[PDB]
């Protein structure tokens, strides 16, 4: 509780510095079409176009994608949860409640710039997306982070590289299908996640440093629980597993699987030192090794998902008018 | 300085009494999902064969509503679009405040589906000036983010009593402002903007009702704690929630907006007045017997405090200027009298 108030300067010095500021930011307005230019009209014109040759599948991703971004005041209020950062009036100025609101106000474009597109596409249904988008914030998440801003961080860590890889990957379907405008919004969007990523890793980092037991074994927590994704109680008003669904079409279409996810944990090891960590409590050794560990476990898992998986099963989503996509 | 949690841990207890009579009394004043309106209702149909003639018809209506209407409705859309601010502030409330992030409580279920409901009026209002051509999206995009970075400092120091009140002040002063900004909208000659203020006053009129209600129970079983805590936050003042307001430029941006709004009859200080009298009257402070001193104080400052702003405000109407114009980064630093 002490020590993130200890850290205060550690984290002006350390965290905030990932910040960009609101002067040097990019902003939505920066792709998409100049709503005050003459040519106006085209830009929507040729969004369209290059909208009309990517497939549902790639939608229904980019959809829910854009749906999670969407819940942002969800994932506020989860950090706003964490006793020692949590903001405590809406505007304290220490080092953490200042990462909170500008995180969040970096994050603010990215569900913006998303849902534009997406609005202009004409490629999905967007009274059944804010539909999902209403159900969603309105059912919250469970993540399971508790009050610890260990599993916040912890939690946000491997959180953001998922959204990260999500995106970059996103970008590459993208302008595999001719569309280099998206593959920018995307790879913008991406940027953010790389260094929101890199600084909440930080964070954690430091606090491996100061405390190692209470951080692997935090650590080792949070993956028994799973890394649950933030939109995991989606929902549209007719598909009661609409986020398996969902989840099934990213995986099938090479956006984000199980092998990513093995990928974030094995970075987050290797990034804060736990295999190489000694002199740990009986608990933080079980926890180290807990987590080593796992990895491989998960990779054999999937494997072993992949080798008897049978043949899916296509599907109709509300977000792209009932048409169908396989699972 | 900064004041948290100034409610007695005590009175806990009390909102987790009120659970089930604010599923009785409260969340009914929320509609479902499947019964609310949603921005695509009242927007330009993407994949509607007549998308292009009706984003057309937008911006030619568009360009029959002066820049002052402008400035206000982007100040209201930037306001809306801080709503994680908003949802952070009913989140650090003693009593209420959100356990897991899915908490099954009534006051939980309130905030999240309250969260819900306020989304789609920062969609609306994005996407119709996005589509007007009238504004710069981008600068209005900058002032988004400051403002969110910023956050807001409006006092409520954890408490459900000085937050509820604030809240049920504040839903009608945006619900008058909506009101006024829909009937200027069908001045002008446009019809669905008129709609789109109308349907977000809606929300507000519900959303008003339901924290007024709260705070009448509360006066009804707590009427000193309550009274008291109504004083305090008039006594502070109801601090707009986008009042740290800044575009990288204009560090008034703030005051600057207000006065807009307040000449062009959008929201003014007889409004705030009329709100202070109406929800004296609901919350029955005159009509209050049973405090106890300070309480009594506090009846008394609340019943004469608005004879006093309105004699006052007008009075300094009276000795005001002759106002300058004033650039706005949001209409691309074209001119509108404050
Ligand atoms: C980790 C969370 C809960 C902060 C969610 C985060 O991934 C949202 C986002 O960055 O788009
Ligand atoms: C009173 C607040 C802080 C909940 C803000 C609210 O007025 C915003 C809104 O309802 O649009
Ligand atoms: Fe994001
Ligand atoms: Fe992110
Ligand atoms: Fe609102
Ligand atoms: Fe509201
Ligand atoms: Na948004
Ligand atoms: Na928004």
């Amino acid at each position: 509780l002490e020590i993130f108030k200890s850290l205060d300067d550690w984290a002006r010095n350390n965290v905030l510095i990932h910040l960009k500021s609101v002067e040097k930011s990019w902003q939505p307005q920066d792709y998409l079409p100049d709503p005050v230019s003459d040519g106006f009209e085209e830009q929507v014109r040729e969004l369209r176009e290059r909208a009309k040759e990517i497939p549902d599948d790639y939608f229904v991703v980019l959809v829910g994608d854009m749906i999670t971004e969407e819940a942002l005041p969800t994932y506020m209020s989860m950090l706003n949860r964490c006793d020692g950062i949590k903001d405590e009036t809406g505007a304290e100025p220490s080092a953490w409640a200042m990462w909170t609101r500008a995180w969040t106000a970096e994050e603010n474009r990215h569900g913006d710039l998303l849902n534009k597109y997406l609005y202009l596409s004409g490629r999905v249904d967007m009274r059944k997306i804010e539909k999902t988008i209403q159900y969603l914030i309105g059912s919250g998440m469970d993540i399971k982070s508790e009050n610890s801003p260990y599993l916040g961080f912890i939690y946000t860590s491997f959180q953001e590289r998922a959204t990260f890889i999500s995106h970059a990957n996103t970008a590459k379907l993208a302008q595999h299908y001719g569309d280099k405008k998206l593959a920018h919004i995307c790879g913008s969007i991406a940027s953010d996640e790389k260094r929101h990523a890199t600084a909440y890793t930080k964070i954690v980092e430091k606090l491996a440093e100061i405390d190692p037991d209470t951080t692997v074994i935090a650590f080792a927590d949070m993956m028994r629980k799973k890394i649950t994704m933030p939109a995991h109680l989606m929902y549209d008003g007719s598909d009661e597993l609409l986020f398996k669904h969902f989840t099934a079409v990213a995986q099938r279409l090479g956006v984000y699987s199980a092998l990513d996810y093995c990928d974030i944990l094995e970075f987050l090891v290797d990034k804060w030192n736990v295999e190489r960590l000694t002199g740990l409590s009986d608990e933080g050794r079980k926890a180290q090794e807990y987590v080593c560990e796992l990895g491989p476990k998960i990779r054999r898992l999937e494997e072993r998902a992949q080798g008897r998986a049978k043949e899916a099963p296509t599907m109709p989503f509300s977000w792209i008018f009932d048409r169908q996509v396989k699972l």
